[PDB]
């Protein structure tokens, strides 16, 4: 059954809610976002309306091939009707395609539903500046204060550095990036950029960049690996055995492998630098663990909501245990406290 805080009172409407059969009432249903925890549920036997953005609708008529006439896709930035209520769909600086929605309540409520995001200050100047915000529904993902990771910016430079020094000591290194969902694009784009190669992939995960809006993409992108010496490959297969194998494959074209992991935050982020960061090294592989976030830091989150001064905040995230609430909900008060909201 679905949880209270993927419904949005007074409404018809859910949101990420489509692993729970026909919700009761439920008129239209919302999808933030291409993920999987989020979409779970959606195929080509839907046949209710699902509202989100371009993007997400492309990956949903080509990867879960939900047919066109349930599609309703918005544009960003963009007052909009649906079933009666003014809603506005606003760029998450999450994946591609991921929003936040704005619900403007026949009553004079008004709520904002973060999806998944990365507070930016950039946000304190979209639609959100022009009205007061009643109830927030927050992405909570790393609600905490030893969530510190560094800007996407030095992260793409840390990387860049790394693969143009190796590959320009040794001409025969290959560089493999791990993936298992849409987001962090940059890093294998930034990367190949560099090296003046195309990313190599399978042809699902070709076929999945495809519907992502990014320009120039048949520039930097191939199916063609033995032409391209930047290759993606599953996350799962990021490990000394997986990366030996892979380098058999590749027939002695290269005798070296640089390869990274973008996660999320790692607890070597208390300490160390990004800077400072070192691989693990087996022979001629090494594996960097590289902290590029697509979630806000605490920081970020707290500057945000501050800024917002909500009524009411909601959390969406590590909501299934009593200390973690009890922990989110007492960050909750110091800042509104500190605010004065
Ligand atoms: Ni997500």
């Amino acid at each position: 059954t679905c949880p209270f805080y993927k419904k949005i009172p007074g409404t018809g409407f859910t949101v990420d809610a489509f692993q729970y059969g026909v919700v009761e009432g439920c008129t239209a249903y919302f999808l933030t976002h291409f993920h999987s925890d989020h979409y779970a549920g959606l195929s080509k036997h839907f046949t209710f309306p699902v509202y989100c953005s371009e993007i997400t609708g492309n990956l949903l008529k080509n990867k879960l091939h939900v047919q066109e006439q349930y599609i309703h896709p918005l544009p960003l930035d963009t007052e909009c009707i649906v079933n009666g209520v003014k809603v506005v769909l606003l760029d998450a600086n999450h994946c591609p395609g991921a929003v936040m929605i704005l619900f403007y309540l026949p009553n004079g409520t008004v709520i904002l539903h973060t999806g998944d995001f990365r507070a930016d200050p950039s946000m304190e100047r979209s639609l959100l500046a022009d009205q007061k915000v009643h109830m927030l529904y927050l992405d909570t993902t790393y609600c905490s204060p030893e969530y510190t990771f560094p800007s996407q910016q030095e992260v793409i430079r840390f990387a860049i550095n790394t693969a143009f020094e190796a590959v320009t000591l040794n001409p025969h290194a290959l560089v493999v990036c791990g993936t298992y969902s849409i987001g962090k694009e940059k890093v294998f784009l930034a990367i190949a950029d560099v090296l003046g190669s195309k990313v190599g992939m399978s042809q699902e995960k070709y076929k999945t960049l495809q519907c992502l809006n990014i320009p120039e993409i048949n520039s930097l992108i191939t199916t063609d690996m033995c032409s391209s010496l930047v290759h993606l490959l599953p996350m799962m297969q990021i490990n000394f055995k997986g990366l030996q194998s892979h380098l058999k494959k590749c027939g002695g074209k290269y005798n070296q492998i640089l390869a990274f992991r973008p996660t999320g935050w790692t607890h070597s982020n208390k300490f160390t630098r990004i800077a400072d960061v070192i691989p693990q090294t087996k022979g001629n592989i090494s594996i960097y663990g590289i902290p590029y976030s697509e979630h806000s830091s605490y920081l970020e989150m707290k500057r945000f909501v501050q800024w917002l001064k909500p009524q009411k905040i909601i959390p969406t995230v590590n909501v299934g245990t009593w200390k973690s609430r009890s922990t989110m909900e007492k960050y909750f008060r110091e800042w509104k406290l500190e605010a004065g909201y």
